[PDB]
């Protein structure tokens, strides 16, 4: 009856967003189309607004997922226009979906079934060429990395100290680790390095956090890549590389103009991960849209315990923005994986595995709490959700002393989402919001590190492979010690380890190797097991996609 | 009826070899066992002969071999045991065979059936650590270069130039091109690298060109193992490893004291291969032997080609020596390969095969005949030879104009070869020889290698690859432009390319690659597609190999 | 003034060898000279000799070491020559030295000043060739597996998953983690691997273990090289190699004869290292020694907590030994180190220091209470332990309750050891051992980790990496769970971390990595840092060594 996302999409009636640019204040030439119905915003605009007031700002977290993710963006659609269907001037924030992920197994990140953003396949591929923006700012400068030791060495290099990798925007598992500079004198000097996801790139943190084009460069010029043989870091101001690498971002600094199927505006911009990267959208796609709009929906990359608090204590923190409310995304199927029923077995009504489940929600509902900011549940139906599931599930909210409120969103569109939309509404002339960061940067890493752990995952401790400690020590007594914590473990638990479910008690979190980003500003500690190079499936979604004479397109989701 | 060498050689009945020293004028002290029946003998011997007369100098050559190999080894045993059986005070020198090939397809390199030396498995196997001790000086060079990067890289090196390789004596193709320092900077500098086979090792060159120990010292710290940034050479008296390679090599210097089936003393020392090295068994050995007998049999690697030439033009030219006769080995089973047989179909008779064939044994005649050296034909009968084909061999010799006689010394050991032994007696005392070389040292590396290319093999000219041309260059205005050249190819042929049987005509040698032996003092063009390290076969032999309680051994051969 | 080592040594005064053997009862032919100074005795003597009565069996332990070694070689030597001096029918059975330590940092193992096994220089040079032997079975099976893989990975193994790796007496730390098999599809099949050092392979494991050699040839077969694809284990059995790796072995299996200055008879025979292997000379030596003498001493590699261990809980259990008494090894600069003084000052009086570090010593006293075992410190006296050091010590140990000796064996021979051989004839005659195992092959394998941890290094608990903890499973799964464990664990602490010295106190053991020796028959896991090939120093003993045209040798330690 609903059908597939893609056919939906590419039935889609635009507005030309050069209308919805001046339905908002901005000037025909602060737009620079990519077809009618996509465009960029000029820096000047947030300029010349600079001191007006902001609208309000709705984060949109969510629980603990499963492997099809669990509804943020159709939901942050949704609401969006919804709001926008109870008369309100509402944009959507949101980050360009990956590449790589529209092949593997995850798919894209328009949406879904009516809550989606369109053009939906530009969105998910090549968009406007931001990711590939940042790919060859990265790789240019390894490039330059590779030719410095060639020329010469004249910086004395180690390099096998080199933590400047390359980027793809695919999922690539056999580029993990390769030995590259191999062939004889005339062809690079050997070493060990690798691939991370263009996404997770500290060239994509950069853009994300930057505020205009000429802080890029300067954050650019003091990405550390690498150390001398007597352990001094060499940055890519040192290889003079910032001024190539801003040139190559000059368009893609500009965030982009697209809407959704009921035509409401929407802002796409930045696209890292929340798992192995910051897991927000642009600061400067958020402050433009608080300009320009009255109402603000945003969204953090996977659970609350990754993205909200990432969004939370880095993004806001280095933005000045102030919540005003937070959506949680809620679906039964998921809490029921979380009470012990099998991801195989997920379309059955399984009432208890539901009251069993709860505890994740639970959990982050009060880390949510923990932020000083006003909460919603949003109950995300499900196709085959039952009737007493749903009916469970909204009393023990209620029932938990919270905020909620069913959303059809992704079968009926905005008018899925008024009841949600009003209960946020209702949560922002009501109870006004307190936010506060959860540490302040004064504390060592590792006491920033075990304030998440403990705070938020809910782990004992953390421990710490040698590597680990060395990296520590050394980014410490070098001075970036005040710098904020980008912690990377899986998605699919509060634990770093994937397979514990619900609420998990009495574990550690195992810090396995340390980053230094000193470009975007902080530190990234690798717990578990988890890789910044993401593989394919058995069976790849690319096996299955097509496009026709018509431009008709199959497989895309 | 002839049983499997093993089984002969483990029933052998020896005579302690502290006898057959004695036997020699060897002195008790100047012998030290390892067991009954092998002993090491002082240098203090020929230090004390010094001015004394030599004996008669025999080499024993061969055709282009089939993978079975013709039975030099097999011969020069055979008539040792001849030569001794008409009363002569001879001696055999041989090399010690590479342990590799006893588990690969060619086997050891002690005899067969009748004419073998003993103790066989003990020769074939470790023998008395020779090739151990080249093994573990040649790569404790290499590691000492290793650590030299790591500590530092005090002189310099391009990690990249390094041509020292590693070495272990088995048929490893798996190490021919590897990627070693890997792991980061605790544990060595990436570089690209790989291994030779032990007896194919300088450090052997060495052994087998040295006259004694401080001689050898001195040359292994000549070797030159890498080359700096701005081109200057870096040898291992650079970086001081001369003591304890020679260290290494204390016992390895004094040749060793085996014996013949038939009691005849034989000396076994140094075992480089013909085609990838220079093919004979040491200076040390046969001059020792010269002063101890009156008749000393000696044989080259592989055919007339590849060890005679290099017995000639290397060997002889760096001891003195004058080789008195030589002794070519054919069979009639190759030489029908060489007109045409398959490898499959050489059992049966093929006459006409047999004079087309025939064009090989009288290129290797003609050019033995051009060092100026009195040849015989040596007709080494196989199981299946005919009678027609025995006979018409024969008489292509005699109608060729060249001294001939049947050997049946592979079933009937000594007086297989009486016959074949008065035919070189009756020559040494008939054709006086005058041996010269085929080239002096003046001429240019290019030279050099158009002569053994035209005059020996009987291509037009020689191809050089743009590494070949380098190298050269290089070798040259260093001033290493006088070495003699070991070239390495194919013993399956004439060319450089393995399938060209016979008497190939009109083809070009290519030089691939050039190495320098600045410590055994040559050059080495590696020719065609031949490797410095060889490989297993489908069924290694080492799959039937085995021993019992008893020692009882099966499969080796 | 004690002249340098190798002065000592090649001054020597020794006996041939074939008049030590008989006056043990060995017979003429079952001795294999080497010289007239070095034998391999046929294993037809203990087999003979089964059922007459076991000599004492006496251990040599120590304390925690400094990096150049506290002496436990050099008083299991001289305590031997003082027994013999006190009219004992003793012998001394060692450990053959690695060869790469000559030419690292540690140096020979031959012992120290007049208490020193002869001829040294061959002892820690090729010695009989027993290393090497090994060196070519392992890399023989090396070969195979990897030929294997070329010729149609018929077996379906998983070249990623081979556990089996190459071996080299040599320190290389280049060798550690290597790329082989590149070039091509002739050339092999790509794959990660390394060396470990000579000393720690299985293959020595399993000679050190054996009984026979179709014993060995036995245990060979079953060694598990690495996973099907699916998998299931694949053996050097399914390759059909231990044949071979028997036939290279065949003399190896004979344990050797040597003596000491003082002329008492000495066994040499296995190895392995204490901190990355098993630690112990072979059964097969101590076993026959205790047919021939009265007293037999014997040393296991570094401290108690390793050496002794091994001894004890995988040597003795298997040899079915129970040993009657034990000497610590302990001295003043170790303990003083161990109370915290840096090494560059150890050579300075400071009693205070001493009274700390005696720590260090009182546990591995407790620790050897442990195993029903009555102990005698030896306090090893050097050149700068004044006299109230030695007073201190000794009278700390009295008070301690430990049967104590000061010795003076490296300066004055056997004679410098008459009251550290009085102590132990006192202990062997009044106090009995009541030898007990530290555990049951019954329990788990973490059962038996956790007990060696707990109780003999002190450690609070035990980590594992997901690593670790697979290979754990893998190998109770497969059917392994009851084999005894061998640590690998650094040799400067009881714990992990080489810098905690003293007594450490609350720390963990880390379990990286966990191997499979199932052929010698126990599990080895690798722990802290420590590595299984080890480096060459910023400057090699190899560097300072020579040999002259008289065969005098230099810089050898
Ligand atoms: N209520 C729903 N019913 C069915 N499918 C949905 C629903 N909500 C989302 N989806 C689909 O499941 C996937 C996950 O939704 P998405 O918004 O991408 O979640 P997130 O952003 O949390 O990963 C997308 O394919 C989406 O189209
Ligand atoms: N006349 C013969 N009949 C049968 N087999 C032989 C004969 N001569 C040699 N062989 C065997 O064939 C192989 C080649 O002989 P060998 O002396 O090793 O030749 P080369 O030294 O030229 O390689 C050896 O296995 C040898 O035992
Ligand atoms: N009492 C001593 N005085 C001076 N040097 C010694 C003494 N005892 C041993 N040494 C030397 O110190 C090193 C370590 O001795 P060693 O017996 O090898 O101890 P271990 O066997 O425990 O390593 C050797 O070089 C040895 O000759
Ligand atoms: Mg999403
Ligand atoms: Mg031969
Ligand atoms: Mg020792």
């Amino acid at each position: 009856k609903v059908p597939s996302d893609i056919e939906i999409a590419q039935a889609a009636k635009m507005k030309p967003v050069m209308e919805l640019a001046r339905g908002l204040g901005i000037q025909e030439d602060e737009v620079e189309l990519y077809g009618k119905y996509k465009a960029k915003i000029s820096l000047d605009v947030y300029r010349r607004l600079k001191d007006k007031p902001d609208g309000k700002l709705i984060l949109v977290t969510a629980i603990t997922p499963t492997p099809a993710g669990e509804g943020k963006t159709t939901t942050s659609v949704g609401l969006t226009d919804a709001l926008a269907r109870l008369g309100k001037r509402v944009m959507v924030c949101l980050r360009e979906p990956s590449l790589g992920p529209s092949f593997g197994i995850k798919g894209g990140a328009a949406g879904g079934g009516y809550a989606q953003v369109v053009p939906m396949e530009d969105i998910n591929l090549h968009f406007t060429g931001d990711i590939h923006a940042v790919t060859y700012a990265h790789n240019l400068l390894a490039a330059m990395v590779d030719n410095h030791l060639q020329q010469g060495n004249v910086l004395n290099i180690d390099p096998r100290t080199i933590t400047w990798r390359r980027v793809i925007d695919l999922n690539d598992r056999a580029l993990r680790n390769i030995v590259i500079g191999l062939g004889g004198k005339a062809n690079g000097v050997p070493r060990e390095t690798g691939f991370d996801i263009s996404v997770a790139s500290e060239v994509m943190a950069c853009l994300c956090l930057a505020s205009d084009l000429m802080d890029l460069k300067e954050r650019f010029s003091r990405i550390v890549v690498g150390y001398t043989y007597d352990g001094k870091p060499v940055t890519a101001g040192d290889l003079e590389a910032q001024g190539s690498m801003a040139l190559l971002m000059k368009d893609a600094i500009k965030p982009n103009l697209v809407q959704t199927l009921e035509n409401t505006p929407a802002f796409i911009h930045g696209g890292p991960f929340a798992n192995i990267a910051h897991g927000c959208n642009s600061i400067i796609a958020t402050k433009t849209a608080l300009k320009l709009a009255d109402y603000v929906v945003t969204e953090a990359g996977f659970g609350a315990d990754l993205g909200a608090e990432k969004f939370y204590d880095v993004k806001c923190r280095y933005a000045g923005f102030k919540p005003d409310a937070t959506v949680i995304v809620a679906t039964v199927r998921a809490l029921k994986m979380h009470g012990g029923v099998p991801k195989s077995d997920l379309a059955t009504e399984n009432l208890e595995a539901l009251r069993e489940g709860f505890a994740n929600l639970e959990k982050h509902i009060e880390n949510i709490g923990k932020f000083g900011v006003p909460a919603v549940v949003a109950i995300n139906a499900f196709p085959t959700d039952t009737e007493a599931e749903l009916n469970l599930l909204y009393e023990l909210c209620a029932k938990a002393g919270a905020e909620v409120a069913l959303s059809e969103v992704w079968a009926k569109g905005g008018e899925g989402g008024l009841e949600l939309a009003r209960k946020v509404l209702q949560t922002l002339e009501s109870r006004p919001s307190n936010f506060h960061v959860l540490y302040n940067l004064d504390l060592s890493i590792k006491d920033k590190i075990a304030k998440i752990a403990t705070e938020i995952y809910g782990a004992d401790g953390v421990n710490y492979t040698a590597e680990a400690d060395k990296a520590i020590q050394r980014y410490e007594s070098l001075g970036y010690g005040n710098l904020p914590v980008v912690m990377a473990k899986t998605q699919y638990s509060f634990s770093d380890d994937m397979t514990k479910l619900g609420r998990p008690r009495n574990f550690t979190i195992t810090v396995r190797e340390v980053r230094l980003s000193a470009g975007a500003g902080f530190i990234v500690p690798i717990t578990g097991a988890i890789m910044t190079m993401p593989g394919l499936p058995k069976r790849p979604a690319a096996c299955n996609i097509d496009i026709d004479a018509d431009g008709v397109i199959t497989g895309l989701f």
